[PDB]
């Protein structure tokens, strides 16, 4: 148990969707990290308030997008919009499994249960669950772990597995062929299972 290999960024940020955008056609580009950095930090393309926090969101989508294919990236910037959240979701789930886990243990006992939604305190119940398996998942401030679920739930709403982030009605989510193709490539067809546990 690393706390960064399970949690990921999940605590600072959720799928951005906007600045993983501008992140994926700025590493496809092979700038030396001169260019790079002043991208980043002295031009700020990521409308940050500090140097830090823009290298802060972009070390996360890079942790999350580099190391999956360079082939990747291309297909990420080329897709249709929700393929585009999906792709996101997918390296989401990877980089910070604890996702994957909430999924399992929350989202699919609703549905398999045929609870129409989930309650307010399902996220902290769930990650109850993980702190007792691993206490070192505990040491941090309440407001670190609801935020870390804020942006847990938000990524499901986002990807269309909840309504919406206040009354979170679950809904159907189907996988496209071009995920799945991905999930498969990149060996990890244990996620399919998750992505669709909703059905």
């Amino acid at each position: 148990m690393n706390i960064k290999e399970y949690l990921g960024d999940l605590i600072g940020s959720s799928l951005l969707i906007t600045e993983s955008r501008i992140i994926a056609e700025s590493l496809l580009k092979k700038l030396p990290e001169d260019e790079w950095k002043s991208l980043i930090v002295e031009q700020n393309v990521l409308q940050k308030k500090s140097g830090q926090t823009a290298i802060r969101y972009a070390r996360t989508i890079r942790w999350r997008i580099e190391g999956l294919g360079d082939e990747f990236m291309t297909d990420l910037l080329a897709a249709s919009e929700r393929a585009y959240i999906q792709m996101l979701m997918m390296s989401l789930l990877i980089h910070s499994p604890v996702v994957a886990d909430f999924m399992r243990h929350t989202l699919a006992e609703a549905r398999r249960t045929y609870k129409p939604a989930l309650t307010a305190d399902a996220w902290s119940e769930f990650y109850d669950t993980r702190v007792r398996a691993y206490a070192e998942l505990g040491g941090f401030s309440d407001s670190t772990i609801k935020k870390m679920g804020n942006n847990a739930i938000k990524a499901l709403v986002d990807s269309g597995y909840l309504s919406d982030s206040r009354t979170k009605k679950i809904q159907p989510v189907y996988l496209m062929p071009e995920v799945k193709d991905w999930l498969v490539r990149l060996g990890r067809e244990d996620l399919i299972e998750v992505m669709e546990c909703t059905i």
